[PDB]
């Protein structure tokens, strides 16, 4: 299955991404770099006050459809 999250950047830009709840986090981290450009050794991710790890998936973490994730590059 699919759905649609948002990404945050500390600049307020907010930009969607088409994630599966099976993803993890660094499978997530690629699909930012192919729409923005920026490589996964300069993201890190945090949704709802904690630091997403890249071996665990989306689903770990509960994440459901429009939520927003914050990045830090």
């Amino acid at each position: 299955g699919s759905m649609q999250i948002f990404v945050k950047f500390r600049t307020g830009k907010t930009y969607t991404l088409e994630v599966e709840p099976s993803d993890t986090i660094e499978n997530v981290k690629a699909k930012i770099q192919d729409k923005l450009g920026i490589p996964p050794d300069q993201q890190r991710l945090i949704f709802a006050g904690k630091q997403l790890e890249d071996g665990r998936t989306l689903s770990d973490y509960n994440i459901q459809k429009e939520s927003t994730l914050h990045g830090v590059r």
